[PDB]
């Protein structure tokens, strides 16, 4: 009985990740939502009192790589309360009756230690809308999972349950139920590209400007954010290519800070950059030629039916998420 | 053994008759099947036998587990909240043995009620699934559903299913009364607004409930209880949208207004103590914009398969 | 745990294959991203720091037998890390969810023995676009894989994810998601051929020249790797035919033996049976033998999955040469 | 381990059939090819260092009954090596990842006991080319074959994977690149028709000739090596229906008994079943028999699967002739 | 397993059952003929249109034989779960090959398999390909097992498996000795009126019918009577109280039920033409046109 | 699982049914009043199919037979074989047959003969082949007398013909009749307390035309409790004989309040009346469609 405590354990991180709701570029309906669903009944616990309770259950849905584990990774920082990441590897066993007494301590960890929040990722491989699948495990794990959520006897209040999915059509009709805020986190319009293209830049030397930021945001045309962090990875590391593949380095304004130019110059010494040791390193700062050679590599990756599926399903039981 | 102690409640969640909105016909036959054995036990003797199997069906969010509250409340009876997370375990044969004491002490502390939600869970129609936790677990239940001459006083058992389709037609057949839980007419829509505001300070009107009632096209009771919650929650968003302050009136409640009018305060919202704040009061645009964002979580399907159901079985 | 461990303790080759980056002819994308994003965080850790991060994956897609499988033999020469070489019989196992622990189990070695590189060789095996598959297994693999990749609380920093499929277009979305760089790897070109001509050919006794490699090389139009290397093979096994058909046996220049025209100056006419070893001579190589050998070998690929493969580039990734 | 293994080690043959080389008529390029890809690593080792390596997998493929396992088993009978004789119900299993084991398995079965030989008969049944097959079985049974081949931490050297189909136009492109050498098994024809009667007609006694082979052979054009086969065989029990559908017999020259016309010297009728042993004598063989065999059975391949065989064959395939 | 029907039993199919004979009789009482390059027949297929006799002529050898037998089916053979259907039939040569000499009876083997045309691909070709390999194979030596295959659709089959299938003997309809003679060995032992010349015109009649069909209208012509007993009324006292029914309104004419009557003393009727004949004009004949075609076209390729 | 028993029903005990059960009788009776008459190539019926809607009591129509033929009655029931059994079911299939064997003269009466056998194209490999292999290898034991098989089935058309050809003898069971309905409501009420005259009992028997035992059982369960419903639940209530039933408003003594306001065990329950089952009546409707009297009526004609 306590060496299922002692299992469930490991999934209560403890390292933080600095996420905070500066560095997630736009969704700002889902970020009030998720602030209404979190930060109010710790701050303010005299307005939740009476016929007003706070929200048990937010589903994030959309396309692949648009910010739900970003979210995720802020609510877990922001929240100041137990934050719970389980999967499906951390509730399905190889006995007899502890694939769902796993659930039960889970969620009896969960109401022990209120407020906490139970964040599950890929809620679509537990819930298979229990059709066709393996009646065991999943007729076992649906139902004990529905009687944690509500149940009769159970009485989860304070809890939340945030999951995190790609496909929200295959979910089982109870559990769209139970999940009584459909949260579609969409792509990234134009000033989030840009806010986001400010964030991942950061503190780099570079000549870019706001007006550079804003035509980088207009040629990422139906980009996500991972393919914007991408592009960003990609332009940082083009001038460590400028530094290898390129010959007659400059000493410029300093303990020699030689830089890379054009061949023939004041002071063209041919050499190798291997040879160089470091902190005589004056790198090539940003321009917008490496941003748009990134562009011009990168491809996006979400493509033009799954939007429409995700559109289906926000013109049947969605929200929009801004 | 003693690891069902946590299959019985103690709590009685405080869930009265009048709180359940609409379902009259699933209420009286409740009502008569948990009260009158209790009332007049005279009446049930030999022919005139009283109903020992009692089913709940429907699309999901009706009201199925809210009326086995309500019976858990209103029936002064011990009841037997337990599932399948524990009648099976990781040994043989326990898990009839668990199936075996639950019976028995249901027996023991007469009058009893047993409530199984989620019975599909241990009905897998028996295709090829788990052998010694399926088949032997059904039969069990099988023959301890035989108390129509064992059980005439005594226990009751309960069922609360999304989908009953998918359900073993044994205990099918052995669940006499099945009793279809339908979406909310016009009415219990109205009521269900009147019970979930409750005693919350509102201008809406009799004429408003009825206009939001038939706003509430093809909605359920989670949907209108999530609705009223959205509801609730706008005036909170309304103070957080914090722009030129005003008191009303005792001890500096202040209160919110529009954009330049007299004594408009411009001032934060977190800098003033709490028993201080004079919230705004319920419209029925907030109300509407509540109506706007949530959407049915109910769609067609569910509802012709329903269907199909209760013709094939009504 | 400790079973778990025990069972992937098979799976971290400690072989170290001998082929280097001069031996793979062409790819000069592939070489470049593969050499910064394994080279670099290793040798030269102090850039790395704060906006800048590496590569956490890298998917090799294309044609059968173009060199996916040999730039990873390169990658684990040229790594100098705990090279971790994965497939689907280490993943999959027979009881309930212990294929999902096997997975957590193997990415917390990774994570343990850091930096290291983990090669999923045929990636379209384990990710089938969760639509219609297996439930349990494949779809709890599949998010198994997609968690343990970033995910929440895992944080991979520092290790890789290879990935070298043939048909990439069954991949599932965010599984494409995850493989942050495609690269599209080629039919090769004819410096590529050339190149693989000479270092499959290389310290054999022959007269060829760079007129023969060249024109070698002008005539394996729309061959591969594995082409070239079986014609070379060809090539390289007919002086053993020339042996076994060798009828008046001549003795040029400690009794090396040489074949010859029927009839000529010492045509000793015997077989190749009697004669014993650590005495012959065989015979040189000529244009001649490869020509042969191409007339003999067909090419493998036809001219429709290269099309398939050519829009999947220009639908979701780039030009690796 | 011990369960994998005790199920695998039924595959190994030690009955050693014997089909020599010369039981086998025609088929001169796929002889040689077999014959140096079995006999020469294992005979003269010395030859193969280094850049020149034997073959590693050779594809039998042509009609339906040409010789195609019978070839199989003059390489298993000459071969003085460990041979593994594979099929679809010793490597497909039915539990949740038992059959990728079992290919692992076998292959290092196969590579402890060097040189070894793997004749996975029908490969058609175990590659399907990854289009719309069963999506388990098909994925990750071709994927566990892919990486077991070559792979990259394998080293599969002294092995052979010999492969014998049908319909090797409905293999995986990648499963045709790792078969090196497709040799193609065509029909016999007049000197193979002619050997094969040569072979078949055994030591009975018979009054045809070399000429009447050649007529015989002529006249069988457009059969095959099992169509000869069994009109030798129903050629053989033609003089056994002779007996037994005879009422007339006749002692000539310890009683050498025989059937005869009704009427002739000494024309006794009796039975068989009278007659006892170590006294009945045949009635000999002549060309009346074979032509009346080659007139009742009809032959059995068709002729647009050759059209398709031939356009595979100058598509990727060899010529074993 | 072990029937008990002999050689006589069977009515007509005369080349079928020489072959049979000499190819499973042969080797077993004459070892001294097979040696060197003789070699028995390992493998038969009995195709042709259902009902003819072809699992009766299969017990017949199971019978005459003295050896072990199988007789399995298509259904069998046939599982759910992914390379089970395999293992079963690896079980089955290996049990043949463990008692030789043996006979393996195959039913439907067009059923069997799915040609490899539409149907499941994956189990088809495993089945297919594992038949054929424990049929011959490489070191499966299967002497002295011999594979007797019996089918109603032989065009649906695949080409290998009629390559491996050695002789294909063909079951055609029955003919008119074959009529007359199944009629008497289906008539049994009864108290019969028939006669050879009523046989003969009874063949006559029923020619274009199965052995099946033959069966079932001896049957209801045998069960005419004993339903003619029942359903009846105004029975007849002929001649210690013989009863027998008639039409109501007879010499004596006693109208009653056949609950009364004595035991062994009820008249049983005996059997007439005119049952024969009213069961043929209710029995219709059962097989098409358009697959006489085809055997047609099937013999006159393979034949 | 297999149930046994030497039943106590005699075939006045069948509600009507005359035309099926004298067939059925001659068929079956008559082979065992009169053994002698089955020497020779002349056998008795070993296979009989009982087809019809639900609620005639197929089942209770069997136990007359076996009653009647001094024979025990065995039974299962095939949904139980194909579902709670699964694998053992090949098993008990056995045993029922050998029980039988052991215990002649007796009956086996297999239940829903349709739940089993399933034309044998696409069912599961255990349940499929092994039920439906095994009962017909079992009902092939007539060759290896002193047993019959009798099934039951209310869907015909859905039994494998496989299993339907070993059914020689057919017969339909036809839906109820007005003397027969009769009699199930005065059966079904026996001695509870009520009003009803014999001609109330005509008309309860002559306004459930279409009608069976099940649902007449189910419409008389009903009213019963009718009485009980109206003690339980009135607004108004009046003394008599002190009793106080429910009674309509302004009644004579009519005095309003509810059952709660009521001293338990002086609640008046109300009197059973022939008007009240009629209000049971309407809400159960029939069970059984009216084209069964053409499909069962197909196999009277086809196969009777
Ligand atoms: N909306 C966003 N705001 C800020 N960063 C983002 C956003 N979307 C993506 N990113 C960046 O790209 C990564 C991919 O997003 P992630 O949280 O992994 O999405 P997912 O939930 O699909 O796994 C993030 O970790 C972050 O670095
Ligand atoms: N008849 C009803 N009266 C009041 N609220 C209801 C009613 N039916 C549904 N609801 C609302 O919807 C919820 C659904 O009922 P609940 O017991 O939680 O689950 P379920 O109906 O799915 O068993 C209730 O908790 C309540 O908030
Ligand atoms: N680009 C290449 N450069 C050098 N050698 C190559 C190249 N492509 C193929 N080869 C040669 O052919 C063989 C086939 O490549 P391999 O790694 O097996 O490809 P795959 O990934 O398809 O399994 C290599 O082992 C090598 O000998
Ligand atoms: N060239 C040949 N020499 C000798 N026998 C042959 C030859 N070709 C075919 N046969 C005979 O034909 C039969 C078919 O052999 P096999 O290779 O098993 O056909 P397949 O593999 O196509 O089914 C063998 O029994 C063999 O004896
Ligand atoms: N030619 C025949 N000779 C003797 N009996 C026959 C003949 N044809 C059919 N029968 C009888 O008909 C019955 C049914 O035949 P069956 O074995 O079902 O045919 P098949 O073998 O084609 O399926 C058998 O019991 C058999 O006795
Ligand atoms: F890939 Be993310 F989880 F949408
Ligand atoms: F209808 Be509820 F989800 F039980
Ligand atoms: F491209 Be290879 F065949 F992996
Ligand atoms: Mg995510
Ligand atoms: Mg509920
Ligand atoms: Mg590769
Ligand atoms: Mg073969």
């Amino acid at each position: 009985n306590k060496k299922l405590r002692g299992a469930l354990s490991s999934a209560i991180l403890s390292e933080k990740p600095n996420v905070k709701w500066e560095d997630v570029a736009g969704l700002e309906g889902a970020k009030e939502a998720l602030k209404e669903a979190v930060i109010l009944p710790v701050k303010f616990p005299h307005l939740f009192k009476g016929n007003r309770k706070p929200t048990s259950g937010i589903l994030l849905y959309g396309p692949p790589g648009t910010g739900k584990s970003y979210l995720a990774k802020a609510v877990a920082t922001e929240a100041n309360s137990t934050f719970f990441s389980v999967s499906s590897s951390d509730l399905v066993s190889k006995w007899m009756g502890e694939s769902e007494k796993l659930v039960k301590q889970l969620f009896a960890m969960a109401r022990e230690n209120k407020p906490s929040i139970i964040f599950i990722d890929e809620v679509d491989a537990l819930t298979g809308t229990r059709g066709e699948g393996e009646s065991e495990a999943s007729r076992r794990i649906k139902t004990e999972l529905l009687v944690q959520m509500n149940g009769v006897g159970n009485d989860s209040q304070g809890v939340l349950v945030l999951g995190a999915t790609n496909i929200p059509w295959q979910l089982d009709s109870a559990i769209r139920r139970r999940f009584e805020r459909r949260i579609y986190i969409p792509l990234p319009d134009l000033a989030a590209r840009t806010t986001m293209f400010e964030i991942n830049v950061g503190d780099t030397p570079c000549v870019l400007t706001k007006e550079d930021y804003r035509t980088l945001g207009a040629m990422t045309e139906g980009y996500s954010g991972s393919d914007i962090a991408v592009v960003v990875k990609d332009a940082l590391m083009q001038p460590i290519r400028k530094i290898q593949s390129a010959t007659h380095f400059k000493d410029v304004s300093e303990t020699r800070k030689l830089t890379p130019c054009s061949p023939g110059d004041d002071g063209a010494i041919e050499m190798s950059w291997t040879d160089i040791e470091a902190d005589e390193l004056k790198e090539p700062d940003l321009t917008i030629k490496d941003f748009l050679k990134a562009i011009k590599s990168t491809r996006p990756t979400v493509n033009e039916d799954d939007l429409l599926k995700q559109e289906q399903f926000t013109r049947d039981f969605g929200q929009e998420g801004n």
